[PDB]
Parts: C-alpha cells; structure tokens; sequence
C-alpha cells in the first residue's frame, strides 16, 4: 500500500528549475482530498471545461464567470500560475457565434456579399468575447490558449487546417485575429498560446509548423506552442516528442505540455480493463517507465519548456475514461496519472521525482 499524495515529495517542488507543474480542474474539485493534493504537488493550473467559450459566453452579451472565478481564486489563493484554455475551439462554443443577423448559420449562405458581411460579424464577436475575457483575467493568466486544434489531422487543404465553421467561414483569419486581438488587450507581456494534439506526428507537426512561419512572418504574435500530450505507453517515441518541441524552439517559441495524460490503451482504446482493480500491475510499471522517459526528456528540453500540466489530478477523473467505455461497449477504465483514485501515489509518481 502506497503513502498519501501528501506524504511525498512536492512535483513543483522538484521541477522548480525546469518548468511549472499543473494539473486541469474542474471548480468542484477545489476542496476536498483533491484541493490537498493540488496545494501539496502543482504551481500551476487550467480549467478543464469552465473557461471554452460556451462555458462563458452561452449567449450574447450574458457572461457566465462563477465556475472560472472560483478556479481563478483558488489559483490566487494557493499562489499558482494559470492557463487560460481556450479564446477559440470548433467544440464547446456557443451556437449564436455562427448565425447571421437573420438567424441562419452562416455555412448556409451562398451570396458572396453577404459571407463577406457574416465573416465580418463572426470577427467582431470573436475580438468582444477576447477583449472581454481578457480584460478579466489578464492579471491572473499567465498563459493563454489563444486557438485550440486549428490544424486539422489530415491534408484537406495545402496549409493542413481544420475546415472547421471557423474556417468555412473566415479562413485563416479567426486564427490572425484570435492572436492579436489578445495581444492587443492583454498586454505585451502576456504569453500566447496555439494549443493541439499530436504536435509530435506528421503530416500534423510540419502543417502547425508552417503555420506558425507564415504567421510569425506576417507579424501575428504568438509566444508559444501547446503540446497537448494526450499519448500512449508506446507511442508517440521519445525522439518524435523531442524533435517537436526542438523544431518550435528553433522559431524563437516556447513550449508548454499542456493536458499529458499517459494512457494504458492504444488507439482506439480497446480492449480496455472494465474496472480500476483488474488494471495489472504491469501496466503500471510500463507507466512509470514511460513516465521516467518523458521526464527526463523535460528536463533536457527545459531550456525550451516553461510549464508541464497533466489533463486531471488523480486516477479518479480521466475524460479517458468516456474514450474507453466509448470503445468497449461502455464498460471500460483508463488511468492516466502519477496518483491513484484514492489520491495513493503510484509508481509512476517514484519515477519521476527522483
Ligand atoms: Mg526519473
Ligand atoms: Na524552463
């Protein structure tokens, strides 16, 4: 039986030269065996779902900052840096953004002179809702998520990004816009994000890459990359991880890990284990494993990486786990992290704080 989170050694502690260690929470989980593990190990945190768009601005001129506020003060509370995630998703964002003054989605028009008037209209939005956002937290922020996944997974165009409404719509500009309507409002100072996953992969990696260029040359600010990590056990290798995170330094760009979680399972995730207990122990020590790898890589790169923030706290809430029963008709356990449900330390947790 292993010792309480709270009975080890501090992870911000230990990684106090190298980079900031975070955790994503939801306001909930700010009391409680959760709050004291939070307190004990991270210098850092994000809100999992309570600051994307729809969690703020569920309709037009109505804010909803309570859920956001409360993670904000606990941050402040507890003298941790924060991420703001995210200005700009395709996901968990409110519906009205896309309709025309009508009130039909703007993807529906076919007039060149009315596209043009709705992709002015999403623009203007879009700067309200940053100017707005930003003008509330830009004391406390100390990373932004400007745009989240904008770089699509395949090639459906030349440049690699995702044809998603935002882009259907305004092309690249929500992206040139989203940067620096948040430079302009938070100041110098404040460090901008592109956040995605499978950074470490191509064709992803070179596309993300050939953005970041072609906006840099245009003058459009961005401070950083987001390697979210959502990886596996195997997968992406260490080198692919490594050669990223070099590629964005050799731009001038800092690197954050943004939402690491180390799952048991491949992709997609099956067969998955149906409970926590018929997880063998294996598969931890294959964990930990990977787990000492990564981390040893961090600090190498840490030159050239500011911040590490895992997706979750404790094994206990993991959206890894909705993947899972996803994919093993709704029965299914996934268990990402460094602490166990029952906030015990694993053996992942040895090995990277030594
Ligand atoms: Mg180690
Ligand atoms: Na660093």
């Amino acid at each position: 039986v292993q010792p309480f989170a709270w009975q080890v050694a501090s992870l911000a502690d230990r990684y106090e030269e190298s980079f900031d260690i975070g955790a994503a929470v939801e306001p909930h989980q700010l009391n409680g065996r959760q709050g004291k593990v939070l307190k004990h190990h991270y210098n850092s945190i994000v809100a999992e779902n309570a600051m994307k768009p729809i969690s703020l601005q569920p309709e037009e001129g109505v804010f909803t900052w309570d859920g956001a506020d409360a993670i904000v003060e606990f941050a402040r509370k507890n003298n941790m840096n924060l991420r703001f995630h995210t200005l700009v998703w395709h996901n968990q964002v409110p519906d009205w953004f896309f309709l025309d003054e009508e009130g039909n989605p703007m993807v529906e028009e076919t007039n060149e002179a009315k596209r043009q008037a709705n992709k002015e209209l999403l623009l203007e939005r879009l700067e309200t809702h940053i100017k707005t956002v930003v003008e509330r937290y830009k004391d406390d922020v100390t990373a932004w998520d400007v745009v989240n996944e904008v770089v699509d997974d395949g090639t459906p165009n030349e440049r690699g990004l995702r044809e998603s409404v935002w882009y259907q719509i305004t092309g690249d500009e929500y992206i040139r816009v989203a940067f620096e309507t948040a430079r302009k409002y938070a100041g110098e100072d404040a460090k901008l994000f592109i956040n995605d996953y499978n950074t470490e992969v191509t064709p992803k990696r070179d596309h993300l890459y050939n953005l970041v260029q072609d906006l840099l040359a245009d003058g459009v600010p961005i401070d950083g990359v987001g390697h979210q990590a959502h990886i596996q056990i195997d997968w992406p290798t260490i080198d692919e991880i490594r050669t990223s995170m070099e590629m964005f330094a050799g731009l001038g760009l800092d690197n954050q890990v943004t939402e690491l979680d180390v799952s048991l399972y491949g992709w997609p995730p099956r067969p998955a284990f149906p409970t926590y207990d018929a997880i063998p122990q294996e598969r931890f020590q294959a964990q930990a494993d990977r787990y000492n790898q990564l981390f040893e890589l961090y600090e190498e790169l840490d030159a050239d990486l500011s911040s590490v923030t895992f997706w979750g706290i404790a094994d206990n809430h993991t959206w890894l786990d909705d993947r899972a029963r996803e994919y093993n008709d709704g029965v299914g356990k996934d268990a990402p992290f460094v602490f166990d449900p029952n906030y015990r330390v694993k053996p992942a947790f040895w090995r990277i704080i030594d």
